[PDB]
């Protein structure tokens, strides 16, 4: 009898719950665990945000709206900023398709991005060391996000707003009537007028036909020092190697620099198959090829993580209503660059719930593409 059932109250679903309840809807929130947990793709301290987007021009207006919502959310917690404006530097070769989309999309949307020289960056940040052939695009208004905190707050805000939340209770199957959507759980049976499916990286074993492939990814913490910090103006980064390998990174927190590879990772299929940090042996030395070249004074790996990419076959998002049911909307294509969008994706779901209006065009996130 609910107005809306959220299947996965994770990073996308947590937003979806808050916005849909604040919209004034009778909402049910579900997860398999206790939302800020270690079983999804929201754990680890931080998640990156970039406006001038190298992945594609199609993302820009959404991440711009996302940023607005992150700013509005950060308001609710004074002692702990959810968004930190450290800035984001984009590193890579001058003739790269990725940096070509950062520069082009900065121009159209009037974004604060500085083209910087190979010698220029080394002169501004002595610690960052690139080939002479390289170029850097510094983003001023960008930075990163406290991913765990973002969930934590979205839940309590929803919980206070009268949202019904069923957390440690996995969903087992989705059923369709003609009015709305039923979900049978190992607990009981609940239904709503509409539904949003955001079970994330394991939605496959709840909706098997989807063309999304979970992949074991890992980020790690290396030993840094005060001059690699936000205090010393050190920015969060994305790098390209002559390899074509992409790396993401964050300004050293308390004497620790967080890095990760983006392009690789070993393919898995079960939640059990996600072996913890040090268990497979690429992990401890995964960020090394970037670190010795680009950040040579960065030292040893200290500890690290265990996350999973929700990969689509073209690496773009899947934001579409289910093939047979306009009744239900799913968000799942988020292939490792989705958290920055969490806030905006919850809003468009809240809009969807009260059959409201987009602004954005979600055409390139069709389910149709494939075939
Ligand atoms: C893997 C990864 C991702 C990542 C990243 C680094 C790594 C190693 N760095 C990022 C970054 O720097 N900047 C950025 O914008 N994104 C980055 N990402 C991607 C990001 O983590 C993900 O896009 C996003 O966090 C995941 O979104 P989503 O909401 O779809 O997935 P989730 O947070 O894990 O939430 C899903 C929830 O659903 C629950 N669940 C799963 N199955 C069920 C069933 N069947 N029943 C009920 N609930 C279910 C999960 O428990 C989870 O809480
Ligand atoms: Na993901």
């Amino acid at each position: 009898k609910y107005d809306l059932i959220i299947i996965g109250s994770g990073s996308v679903g947590a937003a979806a719950g808050y916005y849909a309840t604040r919209a004034g809807l009778n909402v049910l929130m579900t997860d398999a665990h206790m939302p800020p947990h270690q079983h999804g793709s929201h754990h680890g301290d931080t998640r990156l945000i970039r406006h001038a987007y190298g992945e594609g021009e199609k993302y820009v207006p959404l991440v711009l709206r996302a940023q607005m919502l992150w700013d509005e959310l950060s308001r609710h917690n004074e002692d702990d900023p959810i968004f930190v404006r450290s800035g984001v530097i984009n590193l890579g070769p001058a003739d790269s398709t990725f940096l070509a989309n950062v520069a082009h999309s900065a121009e159209q949307w009037q974004l604060n991005v500085e083209k910087l020289d190979a010698q220029g960056i080394m002169a501004r940040w002595p610690e960052i060391r690139v080939p002479d052939n390289y170029i850097g695009l510094f983003e001023t208004d960008s930075g990163f996000l406290r991913s765990e905190l973002a969930i934590k707050t979205w839940i309590q805000l929803a919980k206070e707003a009268g949202c019904a939340q069923l957390f440690n209770c996995p969903v087992t199957a989705i059923r369709h009537d003609d009015d709305g959507v039923t979900i049978e759980t190992a607990d009981g049976e609940y239904q709503a007028k509409k539904a949003i499916v955001c079970a994330g990286t394991w939605v496959k074993d709840l909706l098997p036909e989807l063309p999304v492939q979970p992949v074991r990814k890992v980020f790690a913490w290396y030993q840094a020092d005060g001059r690699y910090s936000v205090k010393n103006k050190f920015p969060a980064f994305t790098g390209e190697l002559p390899n074509g390998d992409q790396y993401y990174g964050f300004p050293a927190e308390n004497d620790a620099l967080k890095i990760g590879k983006h392009n690789g990772g070993q393919v898995i299929h079960s939640a059990d198959e996600r072996v913890p940090f040090a268990e497979v042996v690429s992990d401890g030395s995964e960020a090394f090829p970037f670190l010795r070249n680009v950040l040579p004074g960065i030292g040893c790996c200290l500890y690290g993580a265990a996350c999973t990419y929700d990969n689509s076959p073209d690496e773009d998002f899947i934001i579409d209503t289910l093939p047979g049911h306009d009744n239900t909307l799913l968000i799942t294509g988020l292939s490792g660059h989705g958290f920055k969008f969490a806030s905006v994706l919850g809003e468009i779901a809240a809009d969807f719930a009260q059959d409201k209006k987009s602004d954005f065009d979600l055409t390139p996130f069709r389910l149709s593409r494939f075939q």
